[PDB]
């Protein structure tokens, strides 16, 4: 409510159907997260544990779309000191664990497009509902640096090896359709009735038994915490790679539009 | 057999080919699960290591289905008395860790439905065949208790994350056909061919090596081993939630034919 | 290199595109390996390791063929001595940690067969490029020995414990676009445009951000790695196997083209 | 903070020394935690990461004593409840956790007695100083239930499985001389001073690099994180005994001043 | 039990305290342990399970010394056949796993010796009372083969891997004293008073709380079992030694009298 | 011999007892470590395993003295290139793995100094002998950095988490024999008898059965394996930290030899 958008500027909070806390976020073109969207992202857990009614989580992007990651300035931000991307390797920490260790269910409309941390974010929620055509991409790769927001600590437990190292090591687009074949999500709906079913999905859980789903949910993601350092390593070793000169040629590129030529 | 079927009531045992040792087992509609049933499934594994030419087992319900789980007896006999709880608690735990910890491979012939314990030991065998038309379900969410009689050991390595989750949040039914897509199970056949390729399984398992079989699946199963404090804290949650009002709601609305109503 | 050609027979060195360390192993029919052929693959890692200007590798068996695994010979000659078994065994587990553990990405065109360890080396790779057609076998069950040489490794975070399970312990073979489907591969293409594809893979990889690369896989293979005690004792119970009667057996039906009947 | 101390009645900040902030909390007989107390010391940690300038905390019981543990009134309205049965569940697994996720280093200035969730708090410090006749005991057996609100994650690490079965199963006391030797705790000194010596600790700490601090006790602490399910398991049997003849004789004996006679 | 000494030549039963069952077994000079000896006390816990009135288990040597472990006879049993090879390692693992997973307390007193098979199970026992002057070996390197009978599962936890290392790759002996001190064992008490003390520990257990004290045994023991694919690959390791040379020169040696002379 | 000598500039070999190679180590002062020792250290494992006679290995640093660390140079290298960090990270990484997976058991006569790097080999080697009066220290956070060169994969399992928290956090040295009382080490003799002593150790080690030593430290050593995420997750957080003001400030402080006062 009032307390809490203050405090996290470019996130909406509503409640669409009873129980259920929808959170709207708003970046630039297509949500891209600037440094105080990535930082209310990851933080805004903390404090939803002290908002009482809420039985389940709904999150959205605003104007349709998702989103497609951490924006050109958050990235610069990082790059240009020490203090900013420290901060932001903790940020994208819990962007990943915030939802994983809230105790509601958590569903995401994945509207249009998630790459990078929209994808971490989408992932991290207990359901994803995509578009058949939505364009889910890991996307490190393209940038220069290694995939360490998320995907070492969640695709493997949902597609398996052979099909998290094709797609994060080719930097390989998966349609919303293709990932629910493959188990990274778990609904794939027509483009035009994502936010309809993942509302539907979010009432369901709100109807659902409390203490039973949030005890179900928390044994479940012991899982995904028994791979922590694995995940925290990944992360640490994408921000050493920020000094680098691949990440410096994967945004020259980005911003020339040319392929990079990695040295 | 002789002295089995005399300690265990419920379960008949036969060879209906050469080192095939088949248990049928009896319960009430459905073959729920009455207190007897629920602890002679659990237990029936520490005796059969006795039996000499075992090299595959083989598990059907009797009279066309496999099991709709735990009847309400068993329920309320939980419910009731701390020392029925703990006793059923430990009769949980080793109705899935029986078949795993077995030395020869077992089959389930999954037929119609397996729901909750039904499931746990259905899902717990080495191979399942179901039949297309089969419904596979945990529910546990719907009777108003976390998902903890087998869920989290054995479901994020059959299906990933996201499928587990969906389905077992939401009390989301499988059948036998979607299961098998899924990698839940290995074989979904035409419904009145259950029985016949669950035992065609079988026999084929029978004529194989046994010390290779048994060490592969010993070896096979410590990836499940190396998550049962993850099972069992599930578990353990799941028993700490029959003394709520979610159970007592779950319970009521199922016994009276209606929608649960969650505080 | 020169010096690597002459340090290991059987394997043919080339760069057909740029950065991409081409190995063309041959072996004897349908390239079973020989003593000397099992070793090389397992220890050339340790010294591609110098070979500078490596930024993939792509492994082929020469003659339209990847492997049908380790060959008679080598099986008689483990069956024969302590020594040559406990050289194996090393040489064995080296197959599999050998890629894993090798800084740059590893592409496998598997064309035609992958069998015991042919099937291991094609899944240690990163990235398998198999053709419809290929036929994928995990094969120890039917020779009369557990499923150690890597099926316990990696088949369960690649195709779930179900899968895994019913094509492990009844040897039941998977086509390429089987396997692909399960999730044990990446790609299944048309069986002519195996290395076409796979090479067009390990090209694209060699165009990518190398340390992003190397971290990206470094960090992922730690959820192998985290297993390795799991696969090490299925490939010590295997050897344990190889002087038992069940191996006799299977090696006696095998070469006298009957089937086995295991005590 | 004004605030930080309003929300926490029992709960008293200061700043002793530079960057050092110090917790002095109040219970009832030496310092037993009753209901609010418990829970504020589990939940504090959460907000404390919002006061600036902290390099260390310095916890200390008032009136030159740690703490007893639970209160017989808190451990009473748990066996009443479910619903405070579950909510004292999620402070415990706090209690712990707390101070293991808090970012800066924590010192415990154990005086005198360190029981139950009292030995909880002091062993789930980075750092504790103890008095050579600190009396330190878990005591959950003598009280009839399972040590589960702290032994199964912190003393396997820190004094070995035989000391720990040892003093866990037989509810057999230690001293602080004792405790130190066994590895514990890191210092014993004189009774008299250990809060100096406390104090001397966490502002040495205070002096040292905050972010290398951080990281080193973050890597740290993963060791206990990967053993968070043995934990939290231990818990949840802990608190299915609540509803047990053991507890129930367990108190009986106590508050009638007699050796338990369980059943 | 008539019953259970009936079917365990070698073993002796008694009560000589409430609910304390002792088990006295005998073997040749210092109760080195024949085949049957050693599969009698592997596979004893499986059958302990049904006795009513266990509240501890007490284990013993017969004539006031504990066990050299396996006899000259078992280790050349296990060297002239597959199947007795495989049938002694399941009973090693029992050998361990049998106390680690009884449900109640089990104390071992160790007198005056304990060396491979004998210290294998008097450590894997909850608590284990020595003599200072008691003799404590793993010995199997001076034999000529791995430590793969306990070592690797419990030393770590027992005394750090310094500690563990050093007398395992050495052969050092340890005194009861000193093995208290490391922590290997909880208590070094007169030699003359081993068994009193012992006695006197286990009915301090019997007299304790059955189900508090055996769901933290249970929670406890979690963090062996979390090794248990380490443990048994030690142990595969070993017996692949029984092949070799390396342990014909370690059994010709000792039974020479004479100092092994390794190739 | 000749061709590692001749590749290993800074490192003597020799074989003062049959099957013992002797590894001495040159540095600057107190064989600080400039980059290139670092890398001779790090890599000469790899190529120790083609050395035939290998039976255990003794590392020694030259003029009586094991070593104080990285130099002041090699730090200045990773501080002021991306290339340079990296680099010296997989080489930090291997100056652990190195020894703990060469096949050999490889002992360390830490004599007088062993800090940073110096006490990582020293750790990292299977038995190290001390001098009672020896020091031994981290060391890194009075550098401004995480300890992450080998402190959080060894210290846990050889201290416990108190003690290690306790000299890691508060960068306070301990004694030789402080050390093995703790069991950081396996023994502490008079400083003038280490070398004497050590020698003593691989010797006997050499005496052994080759292939049970192999077979038991390999075992043994995944204790450590199991936690290698947990170490690289360490040593990439201290990396991280070279690009921090605290690091700055260390090495300032450090040579002008004045209290470091970190931000």
């Amino acid at each position: 409510l009032a307390s809490l958008e203050a405090r996290y500027p470019g996130l909406a909070f509503a409640w669409p159907r009873p129980g259920v806390l929808e959170i709207t976020f708003r970046g630039e073109k297509l949500n891209a997260m600037p440094p105080a969207l990535h930082r209310g992202l990851a933080r805004v857990w903390r404090d939803l544990e002290a908002v009482e009614g809420v039985r389940a989580v709904l999150l959205r992007g605003e104007g349709g779309v998702f989103s497609a990651g951490g924006s050109f300035g958050l990235i610069e931000e990082m790059r240009a000191s020490h203090e900013a991307l420290l901060r932001v390797f903790w940020e994208a920490r819990d962007l990943v664990l915030g939802p994983l260790n809230f105790p509601r269910p958590v569903v995401a409309a994945v509207e249009k497009v998630a790459v990078g941390a929209g994808l971490a974010l989408a992932l991290a929620a207990d359901i994803a509902v995509v578009g058949k055509g939505t364009r889910l991409l890991d996307g490190h790769l393209r940038l220069g640096v290694a995939a360490g927001d998320h995907a070492v600590l969640l695709w493997p437990l949902l597609v398996g090896m052979a099909k998290a190292k094709y797609h994060l090591l080719l930097n390989e687009p998966l349609t919303g359709e293709e990932a629910e074949r493959l188990g990274l999500v778990a609904l794939a709906v027509e483009d035009e009735k994502v936010y309809e079913k993942a509302l539907e999905v979010a009432e369901r859980l709100a109807q659902g038994p409390k203490e039973a789903l949030h005890h179900t949910k928390h044994a479940l993601n012991h899982w995904y915490r028994s791979f922590l350092p694995h995940f925290e390593l990944s992360l640490a070793l994408e921000f050493l790679g920020f000094s680098g000169k691949e990440l410096e040629e994967g945004l020259k590129a980005l911003k020339e539009k040319r392929p990079p030529e990695f040295p």
